[PDB]
């Protein structure tokens, strides 16, 4: 008789699934070698009354992509930037910080953001980073540039595309894509071992503490300042250079207007043995005990 069919489900709407054909580019966010963010707006209305949103895709590792995407989509704290959703190929849906990162917003607002102001951001970088650790994983890129702006009053670690998972009873994840470390932001054993530990971020956190407390200028940033410590030309010996000078004891100077007990609070995180470093808690207790 009549044509046979399929009988349709009724099909209920997943908040977290954005269509393609909704999601329109409005411009560039950022980027890396193999991936970039984008701003967006999802506008299903097609009256540009859609909400923005910051769409991470590939570059044309899919696979790590993917692995990104399931770490941030079951992280939740609120220093940590918001998962939103994937467009499936796949694309990372997040929320919109129009202020951008630090380095975007610092420079611009020094007026407005002083001394408690950073104590605080650190605090809450600091809180986002324990919970990361407290969910086994490494963040291996933590500086000023992955630190989004939420308000005057708050930040959020805003991306995780090196993120890594420690084995349960192990203490460092091992890695072997290198070529693009972001080297000047790394621990001594990150540079000479490959090996990254939780105390390694804590490391990175120092680093991105001076950025923050030099309003991310760039004539003052720790690229600039090492060049300078070591020497601009040194090309493919760089490295070595920097582990030796690390080795030796040296690390960046006091910012400037920056207190002493700041400072050490900052030489904690470089410690050249990472059991000797500071933790992400005890930074808490110290910003802490600074603001009251
Ligand atoms: C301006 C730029 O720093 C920026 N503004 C953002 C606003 N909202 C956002 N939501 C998620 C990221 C993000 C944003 N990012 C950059 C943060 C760092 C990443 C770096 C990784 C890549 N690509 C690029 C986008």
């Amino acid at each position: 008789g009549d044509i046979v069919s399929e009988k349709k489900p009724a099909t209920e709407v997943d908040p977290t699934h954005f269509e393609k054909r909704f999601l329109k580019r409005i411009r560039d966010l950022g980027e890396g070698h193999f991936g970039k963010v984008e701003l967006c707006r999802y506008d299903p209305e097609g009256d540009n009354t859609g909400e923005q949103v910051a769409v991470k895709s590939l570059k044309p590792h899919i696979a790590d992509l993917k692995k990104e995407i399931e770490i941030l989509r079951n992280l939740y704290h609120e220093n940590i930037v918001k998962y939103k959703g994937i467009c499936t190929g796949i694309k990372l849906i997040m929320e919109f910080l129009p202020s951008g990162s630090l380095k975007e917003y610092l420079p611009k607002n020094k007026n407005k953001i002083n001394l408690k102001q950073q104590l605080k951001y650190a605090v809450q970088i600091c809180k986002g980073m324990d919970y990361l650790g407290s969910r086994q994983y490494v963040h291996r890129d933590l500086a000023a540039r992955n630190v989004l702006v939420e308000s005057e009053h708050q930040v959020k670690i805003g991306d995780f595309g090196l993120t890594k998972a420690i084995e349960t009873d192990k203490e460092y994840y091992t890695v072997k894509d290198d070529r693009d470390s972001p080297v000047f932001w790394y621990a001594p054993e990150c540079l000479m071992q490959s090996k990254f530990y939780i105390a390694s971020d804590v490391w990175s956190f120092g680093v991105t503490l001076h950025e923050l407390l030099t309003y991310c200028d760039s004539d003052s940033s720790p690229m600039a300042l090492f060049l300078k410590m070591i020497g601009p030309t040194h090309g493919q010996m760089t490295v070595t250079r920097l582990v030796n000078t690390l080795k030796e004891g040296k690390r960046l100077p006091c910012p400037p207007n920056c207190p002493d007990e700041v400072y050490q609070l900052m030489r904690k995180c470089w410690e050249f043995q990472p059991s000797n470093r500071t933790s992400f808690q005890n930074l808490i207790e110290g910003f802490e005990a600074l603001l009251k």
